[PDB]
């Protein structure tokens, strides 16, 4: 009665002789029989020897997978009556190595990912057994630590990965990442395997569309031609696709009226005359322009083009009596007799709407007497003794101060109480 | 031969454990050694071991899976025996909480799906008859859910999940029952109330009673005269349930010289005087805000509408007088002057009468709107007069009316 207690490391070569049972035993000198065991097809003793051999290669992973004890049980029987109990443990040798379901994974990180965000990761497996097993995964962040690692154990003492956010993210700052991600198992020659975690950064829309410039000022001719280009304005969004696609159009707050004096092209950001812009209806226009982004939760932004116009002498002067005499002036009128009293007018501003106004011939005896703003008399230029005539057509002739001037001319007709 | 038995903890005192002597093939017994002296006891004379007291397995073994007492007795003629008796558990206890009510600060804004800490029960019974899992009683339309995770042991704890949002505004406090159950036949279960405060997050705008107001004044108004008492209402509470009042951003100046509004009645008030010529109407823009965080403005639009008085007697101005000196013989209609009546009222308190001191001889003729010329009356002879001193009159028609006067002087040549 004698126990054997062997211990060999696995892939072990076929064939291999593991022990001499009638020489460690002490038995003599025979026979060598097997009662029983656990593998028949893996161990045998040679019966006229008594040698423990190997019948094939032994896998430990494929035997005991991760179990720490290991043993194969074998009971012979020796030359006369005396019995063995052998039994050998198959030593685990680190062999394999940590091992990924891939070389390259792809991930899609919105940059609106919260710092601290946490992300699934493919978890490595080492078949090996104890400290040949998985030990821990560690990153390559690149970025400065832009991204970290969490690491966590499940109940049977293996452990997974997860991506962390360390610090946030920004598209617009770089669009991609690629880091790599390893893991280590024990032993004395530690083995590894990498993985590229290849991150899309993901648009979110955090740019707010951006007008060259908040405000302008243009000038333009008044009574315009239709379709006449008022200013392009151009806005820009640095976000992706629709975030980033920018919109145009008239305020809420910008008049009718304006509404039907300018037409702005929706995507281009064209304001172009669409009505006849009359410098006496409204000197200069406000046109608010806001821009928006095409993506959800779209951000506005606002502009203000001043459109100021410019004069011409579009009017002509007008010419109204107020109150005129009848035919019936005295021969001895004194020089300074009211005849009339008129007024002459310009819609026009400036130079445009600057008048001066004269009689056709005074050769006839009237003058014209500015009195007031726009208001002139006119009276009787000498005495009707000398120079008398029956009856008079006195015209008035009215001349703006445009380029080119405009003239009216307007009569009435007076008459002397001349030969009695 | 050993003997091994195996025996319900919480015996009964005195009740029966073995029968050494059949068991062991002896004869009728001391006792050399043994794990317990005062839980077991062997009768000298029977050699039957018995308990002397109750067997609380809890307090001897804990959590332990396995529990064993060894005893060491012997028999007549050096007749050694190894007596080992093992308890089994019983669920003779419940879990149990630290406390029976807990109280928990949980904001409206917590975002569905956050996990709040909740106390962890205790078991002391061994294996099945330890804890279970949790179970919560949410009697709120499955306001509040639960999560169960285990330990490094195996040991449970659990955590309240926002299953979908809350509302303080909808209700303020909740109450909710976690309960722990353990394993075991007789299923032992103990609970604990939740009560858990909601508090407040600035998630409501203030609300002006109607979006826009318009106010009738007569110009000239005295100052301090009332124009409105606006209200805004803000449901939250504290400083986020705060009204303050004051004029939006882009009312013009002007308007912020003409009227004053108390930041915290919403009270509009006069304090300019209120020209009606300067201005018919005026639009005063108020925005309320809550004194929280981030907070919530809100826009109103109260419209003061002024009322036009007689506050503008009428002007007259000669746009022309000729010279001071008409000529004997001139004829009847003959123009002297021109002049410009006006009113900066509107109204019948700019509606204008005009007229000469006399019919003295000169007319007033009026020609144009708010034009006259004053003309000679009649034939010039007969008359004692050499120079006159004409004076116009204008009178408007207010309530009461005002006048005004204006002379200049002629002479005939
Ligand atoms: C909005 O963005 C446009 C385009 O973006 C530009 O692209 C290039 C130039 C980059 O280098 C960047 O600088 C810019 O962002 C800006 O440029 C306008 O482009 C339009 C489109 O082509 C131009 O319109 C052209 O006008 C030509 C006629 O030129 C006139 O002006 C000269 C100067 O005196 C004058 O001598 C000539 O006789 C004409 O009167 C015409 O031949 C062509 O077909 C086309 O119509 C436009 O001219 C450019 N800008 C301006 C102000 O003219 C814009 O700068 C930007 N908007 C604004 C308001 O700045
Ligand atoms: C803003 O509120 C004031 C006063 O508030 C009132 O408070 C209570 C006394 C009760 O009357 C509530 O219904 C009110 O909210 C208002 O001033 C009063 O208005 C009521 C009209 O129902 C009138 O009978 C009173 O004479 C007013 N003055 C008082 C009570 O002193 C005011 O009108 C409110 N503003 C607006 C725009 O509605
Ligand atoms: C021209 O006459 C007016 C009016 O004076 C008199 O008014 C009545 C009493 C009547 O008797 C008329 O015949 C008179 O002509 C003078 O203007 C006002 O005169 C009063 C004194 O009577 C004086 O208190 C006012 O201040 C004067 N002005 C006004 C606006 O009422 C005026 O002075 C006379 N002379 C000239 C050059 O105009
Ligand atoms: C308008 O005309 C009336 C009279 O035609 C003037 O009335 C006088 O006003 C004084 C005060 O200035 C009173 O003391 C008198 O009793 C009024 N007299 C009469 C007869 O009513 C009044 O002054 C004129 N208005 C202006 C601005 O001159
Ligand atoms: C008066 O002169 C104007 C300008 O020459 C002329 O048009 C008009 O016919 C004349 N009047 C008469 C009655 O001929
Ligand atoms: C005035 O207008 C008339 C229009 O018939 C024109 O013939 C004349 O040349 C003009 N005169 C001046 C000075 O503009
Ligand atoms: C892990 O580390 C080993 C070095 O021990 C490398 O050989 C392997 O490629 C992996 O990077
Ligand atoms: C980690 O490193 C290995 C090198 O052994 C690569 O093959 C792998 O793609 C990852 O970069
Ligand atoms: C736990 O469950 C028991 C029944 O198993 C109840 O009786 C007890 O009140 C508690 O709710
Ligand atoms: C669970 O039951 C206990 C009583 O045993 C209470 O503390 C609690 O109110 C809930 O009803
Ligand atoms: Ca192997
Ligand atoms: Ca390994
Ligand atoms: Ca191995
Ligand atoms: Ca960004
Ligand atoms: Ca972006
Ligand atoms: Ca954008
Ligand atoms: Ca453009
Ligand atoms: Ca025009
Ligand atoms: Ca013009
Ligand atoms: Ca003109
Ligand atoms: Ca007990
Ligand atoms: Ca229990
Ligand atoms: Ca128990
Ligand atoms: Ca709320
Ligand atoms: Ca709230
Ligand atoms: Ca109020
Ligand atoms: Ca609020
Ligand atoms: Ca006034
Ligand atoms: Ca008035
Ligand atoms: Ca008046």
């Amino acid at each position: 009665l004698k126990n054997l207690n062997y211990s060999v490391p696995e892939e072990q070569g076929a064939g291999t002789v593991i022990g001499n049972i009638g020489r460690d035993a002490r038995l003599q000198p025979g026979s060598y029989r097997v009662l029983e065991n656990s593998a028949p097809h893996l161990l045998d003793v040679d019966a006229d020897s008594g040698l423990l051999y190997t019948k094939q290669r032994i896998d430990r992973e494929s035997l005991c997978r991760h179990n720490a004890k290991c043993q194969l049980s074998l009971e012979v029987f020796a030359n006369d009556k005396e019995i063995c109990m052998i039994k050998v443990e198959i030593q685990d040798i680190n062999d394999n190595a940590p091992s990924f379901s891939s070389d390259q994974i792809e991930m899609d990180i919105s940059e609106n990912a919260a710092p601290g965000t946490r992300f699934p990761l493919t978890s490595a497996h080492d078949p090996d057994a104890g400290e040949n097993g998985l030990r821990t995964y560690l990153l390559t962040r690149d970025d400065h630590g832009l991204f970290g690692l969490d690491v966590k154990s499940r109940g049977d003492g293996t452990k997974f990965p997860e991506l962390v956010i360390q610090k946030a993210l920004d598209r617009e700052q770089q669009n991609h990442h690629t880091l790599v991600l390893t893991a280590l198992d024990g032993g004395e020659p530690p083995r590894s395997a990498t993985v590229q975690i290849n991150v899309k950064v993901i648009d979110s829309n955090d740019n707010s569309p951006v007008f060259e410039a908040p405000s302008y000022l243009v000038e333009l001719p008044e009574n315009a031609p239709l379709g006449t280009v008022v200013i392009d304005l151009n806005a820009t969004d640095a976000d992706e696709g629709p975030n980033g696609e920018v919109l145009y159009s008239f305020s809420s707050y910008v008049p009718d009226r304006v509404r039907e004096l300018f037409s702005i092209d929706p995507k281009t950001g064209l304001i172009r005359v669409k009505g006849n812009l009359d410098y006496e209806e409204n000197g200069m226009l406000e046109i608010d322009v806001q821009a928006r982004d095409l993506g959800p939760n779209p951000i506005p932004a606002h502009c203000k083009v001043t459109v100021k116009l410019i004069d011409r002498n579009d009017n002509a002067p007008s010419i109204g009596f107020v109150s005129v005499r009848q035919g019936a002036l005295s021969e001895a009128a004194p020089p300074g007799t009211v005849i009339a009293l008129v007024r002459v007018t310009d819609r026009d501003s400036g130079k445009n709407g600057q008048l001066q106004c004269r009689v056709l011939g005074g050769s006839v005896p009237f003058k014209l007497e500015e009195n007031y703003d726009n208001f002139y008399t006119v009276v009787t230029d000498r005495p009707l003794d000398r120079e008398t005539q029956d009856e008079y057509n006195v015209t008035i002739v009215a001349r703006d101060g445009g380029s080119p001037p405009l003239n009216s001319t307007k009569s009435f007709a007076i008459k002397i109480l001349d030969h009695h």
